[PDB]
């Protein structure tokens, strides 16, 4: 063995850390970058547990070291490459002493830019922009083909339901969002698509659930507490309803912008939203 060579990386802040050039031993406790490496095929050895709640990286991580988040102590002991870490974490310093780590400001990273984010990492650069090209041409087909399926200007909303209260979703480019309307275009309620969020995604009011909601519902009920079926409030008038245009989704999957949970919401909507379209 011979120690191999390093690669200078500007950081969403710093703009200087030393990394391995071909990391064979990452830990991350930061999930939203886990399944993005993967796909990638780079070698993980440390993840952080809570993608256990996504059904499709709980199955792509399994019996993977689990991290929990700053267990500082338990990471060490598997004397990882490389590490990577949310900005926004507490042991950002303790972490650069157990290894050479990137701190990664989520909110500095989206969809596609953020698969290149970390392309730019493992030097997987072109693994990445050739995917990408792929996603980026099968997607809009599909979209092409729910067009035809629902209507070609078909409404799509986006909503969850915590606690007894409803939620819209506010930005275009998550929680399935970026599949829903960047990938396969559909259209989005003119009165959702004003939403400023960027903010977390806004409660609706009982009354003003007519302006929110689309021809169709993308529908997920993470109220975990859960008290029952979606009740029916005014929720019994919905064009979406009295046409059977609701779909249901995990919610803890479509949490996750990475290249796995990604393809599946590209297979999990399109199939769901077709059936539902009769």
């Amino acid at each position: 063995n011979n120690k191999a060579e390093t690669k200078s990386y500007k950081m969403d802040d710093g703009k200087t850390v030393d990394i391995p050039k071909d990391p064979k031993r990452i830990a991350v406790v930061a999930p939203t970058y886990a399944g993005g490496l993967k796909k990638l095929g780079a070698n993980i050895v440390a993840v952080n547990q809570q993608v256990d709640q996504s059904k499709v990286l709980k199955d792509k991580f399994k019996g993977v070291t689990k991290i929990g988040d700053g267990d500082v102590e338990k990471v060490a002991k598997e004397k990882p490459d490389l590490i990577i870490v949310y900005s926004t974490d507490k042991d950002i310093k303790k972490y650069q002493k157990v290894a050479p780590t990137v701190v990664v400001d989520y909110n500095k990273h989206k969809y596609l830019e953020q698969q290149e984010m970390l392309g730019k990492i493992v030097g997987k650069e072109d693994k990445v922009k050739a995917w990408k090209k792929d996603w980026e041409e099968t997607t809009a087909k599909d979209g092409k083909e729910i067009k035809k399926a629902i209507g070609q200007d078909a409404t799509v909303s986006l909503f969850d339901e915590f606690d007894k209260k409803l939620y819209t979703y506010g930005d275009n480019w998550g929680r399935g969002g970026e599949v829903l309307y960047q990938a396969f275009g559909l259209k989005m309620q003119p009165e959702q698509q004003k939403l400023t969020a960027k903010a977390g995604w806004a409660e609706v009011k009982q009354e003003e659930i007519e302006k929110y909601a689309g021809d169709y519902i993308v529908s997920t009920s993470e109220g975990k507490p859960t008290p029952g079926y979606e009740s029916t409030n005014m929720w019994k008038n919905l064009k979406a309803t009295k046409e059977g245009h609701i779909v249901k989704v995990d919610a803890g999957t479509y949490w996750y912008n990475d290249p796995y949970t990604l393809d599946f919401m590209r297979k999990d909507l399109k199939e769901k939203l077709i059936k539902a379209a009769k």
